[PDB]
This record gives structure tokens, sequence and C-alpha cells, in this order.
């Protein structure tokens, strides 16, 4: 019996524009009388959650609720506190999160990596990846556009941040993009937006063009 | 009051040139007269398994042993069983594993990238990448050599292997090697070997140099 | 009447990627109950040897039993007895063999050499040779591939490891692989493995194209 | 106990410019009235045989014997006979030998395969090999010359003469040879001349210049 807390990554916060968390339940059965709440520091009102999830057959229940709060309050590292009291387990058990602050501002170095000449010789495919390296927060979103519009996430997957082994503490992740060689050929700068916390502005991009290694 | 048994990876078969099994009791206390066996389809005996591990403070015990077992009688799904009998539990309990055969055997293949040129004005750092991407089983092993002699793995990161979503089912990973400015200029041609169970000999080398994107 | 104990070769050992042991009986009659075992440094038990040689025109019977054993345990030096005993001789003869440690390992260096141009003027074959020279086991293993799917014996020729006696002691092989002239133009990358022991991962691949040696 | 007889090899009749056949005497004690003959088909008399070996340490006896023959008369196929009459073995044993006509003959075709560019950018060596492939007796006899004066055998190693794999029967040996950079650049253009016994003039050469591959 255990409950689990996901707090808001800066990926999440980006696409989404409004930062929110949530608090699983696991082996707890399906039954009424859920307890969910959210509270500040000094414990304060919330945004009410809504759209409880299924029961999964194997008698668990897992209630989801989603609540708002201010984008300085989480970083700021106020405390929430995710009270359960179901049928089983009439004590109430409050989970404690919070922002894990001690961790440098460093700002992402961004290099994309071209296609290669003697790939564009089969004349079939582009492949590129975006390698988005040295930065100190372990949270990091990058996402793709085309002449200024942002690409599909079918095109796209972003590693997850793993740390630069050379440094000794230091973050890093890359996305890979797959694409075709006639549409490289007019067109198509493949931006690779990447947006971190320690940036001054909170976005950077790097493209390509033919004339890259020229 | 579970007995946990570890399969052994490619990583770990290809690292150790030796497959060895394990099997680590869980929630069951320090005691003696502890049943640790590891018998064939036949029942046959087994390598003597040492270095058992220590007592843990919270009263629980892992008795952890080690075992050499043939390479082409792991493959070939040969199952195996960990039979465990404590004071706690008198009555015999059988954990089976083998091979996990009926899967889709898709070769690595490798694309070893040189650093961006934006990164190769800074003088600081110059990252490689080995694009190790499609193949169908999960379990790669990836290591780079410098001038055919292996490199520590304190200057690489090898990546999870994540799905190509692209692919209906088939997993990529990807592997940075990140060197000085300076010694990447003249030297040290930076292999970066594949090794895969999928391969047609579980070995797969790909080559850089400063003269190769020019 | 003596007994031949045959080691597996290091081309036996790639080929099928499971080390076994042979123990053929020369000059004893065709007669039953014969004892033929494997033991161990402990005398552990073995995997039944099945597959019996047929009745020599001679008079001579060679009983022969394949055994599957550990590359790690085999590599090791461990010595295996073969314990024979026929009607003839009721005293039992034991023939040890074992790992011969202690060699020098010197890994072969492999240059692959495109068909000369005065043989492709003919039009008729086009000889590819890999040129393995300069390794210390005698025990060298070359096979050729077409584009990943591994080539088949019928297509190559490789010598056997003669010396090479501008070293000391090390010997050297040669590997052709004969093509059709228009199957060499177009396509074919040819890649020669070259399998040694001496090797870091055993496996070495260079790849031959037109436009390499232009 | 058993008689060896080495028939000459072209390569021998060519070298010394005399055909002569020998007869090892195996397992026989290190007696005297050792019984040397060589008779003709119509057993007549042969050249006086000299320099008998010495007398080995393991009771063992090998009477080396030389005599000369025409080299029409040895490819026509006359028998000649060895016959041994030892004090262990008073009963005479005649060991016979003859050329094996009923092969046909093929002109061997020479194509020596130059250095390669890359080879020559190390500016340390030089290495070349002089494939002769497609001849259908298996007797070569391959050297090198450096400006028209023969090379010393320390510096390279005839092949044997092995059947080609693509071919249904024929054979094919090449020899090797590693030389300096700087002495390439001005001179030896390495005829690697090869004698071969269905040649017409019975000497093919094949050599390398400076603009074979410009």
């Amino acid at each position: 019996i255990r409950v689990f807390a996901i707090p808001p990554s800066f990926a999440s916060i980006f696409l989404t524009k409004s930062t929110k968390l949530t608090c699983l339940v696991t082996d707890l059965t399906t039954y009424d009388s859920v307890t969910i709440s959210w509270t500040r520091q000094n414990g304060e009102a919330v945004k009410t959650h809504t759209n409880i999830s299924e029961s999964h057959p194997n008698a668990t229940f897992s209630a989801v609720g989603e609540a708002s709060i201010c984008e300085d309050d989480w970083n700021s590292g106020e405390r929430f506190t995710c009270t359960v009291t179901h049928t089983d387990l009439p004590s109430p058990l409050k989970q404690t999160i919070s922002r894990p602050k001690g961790v440098a501002l460093h700002r992402p170095d961004v290099y994309l990596l071209p296609p290669a000449r003697e790939q564009l010789n089969l004349r079939e495919s582009a492949t590129i990846t975006c390698l988005v390296t040295g930065f100190s927060p372990a949270d990091v979103f990058v996402q793709w556009m085309q002449r200024g519009q942002p690409l599909s996430p079918e095109k796209y997957v972003t590693s997850a941040p793993m740390p630069e082994p050379q440094a000794p503490g230091r973050y890093f992740a890359h996305s890979i993009l797959t694409v075709s060689e006639e549409e490289w050929n007019t067109g198509e700068t493949y931006t690779c937006v990447v947006a971190h916390e320690a940036l001054p502005n909170r976005v950077t991009e790097r493209t390509v063009d033919k004339s890259t290694g020229k």
C-alpha cells in the first residue's frame, strides 16, 4: 500500500503553460470516500480536481487529481501535502513534495547535428540529432519546428537528461528527427527550439540550411 | 516474502564473456540452513556459488549465488530452477527462468556522428556520438575503443534503449563520447563498437576521423 | 592401440559458437561396453554424448563423443580426462587434455586488397584477397559477407596459417574472394570478417568498394 | 615401419636445374648394410647417392639418397622403385612412384597486387602480393627479382597451390613482399617472375610501376 506523487517538470510546464501536480494511489481497492487534498505552505485553497481514473481489474484504484499553482510559487520551494484517507486506511497519510533546490543554473549549449555527405548519396532520407549538452538543471524541454511552426511529436524522441561523463556534474539530453532527402534540398531549416530554465529569455533555437558543411 | 531471479542481460554477457544467473531473496530473516540450488532441464549439478551477501540491518537476508552456465545451454531456452527452503518457509519454492525466445532479432545499424563545428569553436569540449538505432531486442551493449584499446566507461555515456515509435516495435539507443578539442585534432580515431545478440558475429564497429565529414 | 583427443580449433569455436572436444579411439575392435567419460578437474558430471560412429571395415572402432563445455571453464586451462576401458584392455587409460596457456597473444592485422586493374580487363572474375598477416596464434578464421548476410564457404578460400619469417615467431594467412566482374561493379561491398582469439572482441571487419582504390 | 618417398616438384626442378627424387626410411634402427637403389622402367644404372643422414636419438634411422634423372623421362611417367633391405627387414620392399598424368595444362595468369594510396601515406613501408591464379598443375615456382637480379628468399614466401573455389578444378598461389616507401619512389619495379611448366616459354613476369594506378 503506497501513494505516489509526481511533481511537475519544466518540460511539462512549457508545453501546457500552466503547472500542475498529481498524486496516484497504489494497492488500494476501488472504494468510495476518497480523500484528495492539496495544501500550500499555509494550507490555503486549491483549484478543484476532476477526472478520476477508472477502476483497475486487479482490485486497485488510482485517483488522479490535478491542481494549479503559480510559477514563482513552485520555484520558491513551497511544500504541498497529499493527504489520503480511504476506507482501508482511516489514518490520514501526507505525501510531502517540494522543489529540490541546491543545483546550479548552467545555460544549455545546443549543437544540432546535420545530415552527413555520405548519407545523402543514397537519395533516400535525412536524420537529425539535436544534442542539448552542458546544462546544470535536470529539466529541459526540446521540440522541433519547421519554418517557424512546431512539428508533430511523432517525429522526435527527446532523451531523458543524463549527467555528462567528463564533467563532474552537468546534465545533457538530445532529441532525434528523421526526415526525407528531396525535402532537405529546398527549404525545411528544421529549427530545434530548446527551452531551459537557466536561459535568460528561456528559449534557444538552432537550425541548419544546405550551406552548413560547405 | 518473495525471491527474485536476475536474468543475464546481453550487456553483462558481453562485458564478462561468461553468462551467469543470480537469485536474490527478499523479506526473509538472516537465518542458517539457507537452501540455494540451480538445476538444469534434467536436474544436473551446478558449479559451486560463493560470496554470499552480508546481513541487512532490517531483518532481511539476500543469499546471492553466481553460477557458470554454458552459453549454448542458456541460449537453447533450457529451464533453470531456483529452489529456496528457509526456516520460516519449510515448504520448497521453485522460481523458473529461461531464455525469452520468440522475439524478433533485428540487427543494430550503427552511425557514428562527428561533432558539430559550432562545438569545435569554443575549443573546450568535443562530443562524438554513436547513433545506434533500429534493433528489436532491447539488450544492446555499446562501448568505444581508442586505437584498438578499449576505453574506460568513465568517458562515454550510453543511453537507455528506448523504443523508436516510427517503427511498430523496435528500440534504439545512442552513446556519446566527449573528448578534448586538442585531443580530437591529432590521433585517436575513436571507434565505437556495438555489441548486440542479433548481429551475425555479435559485434559491429564504426570509425571516425578528422577527415570524414570534409 | 592409441586414443586420439581432438581439441576444438578456433575456426570450429566461431563457426558453431559452441566449443566441444572429441575423443576417438584407434586400433580397437568393434566390441561392446565402451567406456567414454568426460570429467572436470573435480570430476563432475558431463552432458550425455550420442551419435557413436559406425564400425570400420578393417576391424577397428572409434566411439566419438561430443560434449558441451562452457567457454570460461574451457579457456581457464581446466584439465579434461578421457577415460577408456574396452574388452581387449581392461586397464583404464586416461587421455588428459587442456588449454595450452602461456602463448603470447598478437592480434591479426587485416588488409583487404581490391582486384588489380589488369585483372579488371578480362571481365571474367575479380579475386579480392583479405590479407591476414602477423598474428601469433595459429588458429585464425576468416569469413566473408555480402551486404550483411554471410557468404557460403563455397566462394572464398582461406589458406592455412603459415609462418611469416620476418617476425621472430608469428604466422599469417590469406583469404581470397573470387566473384563475377559485373557483380563486383554494382554493389556487394564485400566485408571480410576475420575471427581470432587475440582480437579484443574477437571479430575484425574490413570493407571494400570500387570508390576506394582510385 | 614405413618408407617415405618425396616426389620432386617443379620449383625444385627449376631452382637446382636438375630434378632428383628422395626416399626417407622411417621406424628402422641405426644399423649398417642399408640397401638403397634407384631403378628405371628397364632397371638401368643410376647416379651414385651420398650424404647419408645422421643417426636419430630415438633409435630410428633415415637414409636419404639423391639421384639425377632426365626432365623428359621424369615427365613421361617412367616408374622408379625404392628398394629397401635392412637388418630388421630382410625381405626387400619396393616403394614405387610415378608422374601423376591425367591433369590438364593451364597457364597461370599473374596479377601482382600493387600498394594502396592510404598504405603509402604512413611513409613507413610498402607491401606487394603476387596473385598467381588459374593454373591447372599444382607445381609453380614463384620468385621475385629487383632490377633483374633475383631477391633473397628471406623476403618472400610462396604459398601452397590451393584449388580456386569458383572454378571447378584449378589451382592458385601467391607470395608476399614487404618493402620501404622511400625505396619504392625511385626504382624497384618488382617483376614477380613465376615459372610454370604449362607456359610456352615457361616464365611469366608481372611488375608494378609508379604510374600504375594514376
